[PDB]
This record gives C-alpha cells, sequence and structure tokens, in this order.
RNA sequence: AAUAAGGAUUGACAGAUUGAGAGCUCUUUCUUGAUUUUGUGGGUGGUGGUGCAUGGCCGUUCUUAGUUGGUGGAGUGAUUU
C-alpha cells in the first residue's frame, strides 16, 4: 500500500500545521482569498473548530458545529472538523480530511433539486 | 404590566458539537451589568402574490397623415359640411 502527500509534499506536516504555510501551497486562487478581505470569517469558528475537535471524550465524532460561512478555506489544522452548513434553510452535516484539502467551503453542500 | 440592583440580562475560553478558530448548543462558573429580557398593545422588514387596486415612464395603431373649433352659412337635433 501507498498514503495522500497533499502536492511523495514528504500528511507528515499536512495533519496538523499553519494557516503561512498553506497560506501560499493552495492553487493560485486561494494568494488572493487568505490576503483578500482577509479578519471576520472565522471570528468564531476557529474559536465553536475549537469548542467541537476540542470538548469530545477523541477517535466518538464530536457535536456538529454553527453554521453561514460555505466561504472558509479547506487547512491542515481542522484535520476531522465535526462540521454541519446553510444551503439557506437548513445545515446540511460534512466528514471533514487530508485528501480535500485547497479545495473549496459550502462547491461541497449542495444547495438547489437536479432531476 | 410583569421578572426586579437579592441581578433584567450580556459575553465567552477551549473542549464535547460541525463546514468551522458559530459559546449554534451542552460541560464549567467565571464575566455580566438596568441599555436588555418575557407577555400584552404594535410596527416595520419583504426580487412573496395581485400590471385587471394603481403611479410614473416606455412599447403599439405611428419611415402615420391626421385631428378641432369658432364666427359665420347651411342643415328638430344625435348635429355638417
Amino acid at each position: 500500500f501507498k498514503t495522500h502527500s497533499y502536492r511523495g509534499v514528504d500528511l507528515e506536516k499536512l495533519l496538523e500545521m499553519s494557516t503561512e504555510d498553506f497560506v501560499k501551497l493552495a492553487p493560485a486562487r486561494v494568494r488572493r482569498r487568505f490576503a483578500r478581505g482577509m479578519t471576520s470569517k472565522p471570528a468564531g469558528f476557529m474559536k465553536k473548530l475549537r469548542a467541537a475537535k476540542l470538548a469530545a471524550p477523541e477517535n466518538e465524532k464530536p457535536a456538529p458545529v454553527r453554521t453561514h460561512m460555505r466561504n472558509m478555506i479547506i487547512v491542515p489544522e481542522m484535520i476531522g472538523s465535526v462540521v454541519g452548513i446553510y444551503n439557506g434553510k437548513a445545515f446540511n452535516q460534512v466528514e471533514i480530511r487530508p485528501e480535500m484539502l485547497g479545495h473549496y467551503l459550502g462547491e461541497f453542500s449542495i444547495t438547489y433539486t437536479p432531476v
């Protein structure tokens, strides 16, 4: 068997890392997202991601958060977190990952039905 | 009018919860300070309806040739040229 090494760059540091770090390693868009309208995104999610990941027993998933920030990023410290999102009415949750990392949040939440 | 400075209430760490560094909740029990909270009375959020409740504008008869009135004059008069 051969684990998702995020850009092996050698999970190991893509498990539990800074916000300077992967600020750089995203694909062009995001440079112009951590650095633009930077403040006031997680005025209190990375501070309810850290109340969740953190009030569990771990391994029992944690007690669901709330959020309408479908405009946040997927970063290497929210790895596991649980997360639950406004499509305009209700909180659709999601498994949060190492291979969701660099990608858009609430792309994921699917809003509109299709057929 | 009721809670009643003996706290109306507010806020939060982080962790449980989730997209999440929303104290959304619950764990704690710090903070909080008459500005809130609760019902009663009522408002003002409304790209929710009704274009046939309507305003204003803009399409159409319209790169149209067409209206209307006095004084005469005509013709109960609806009037007429």
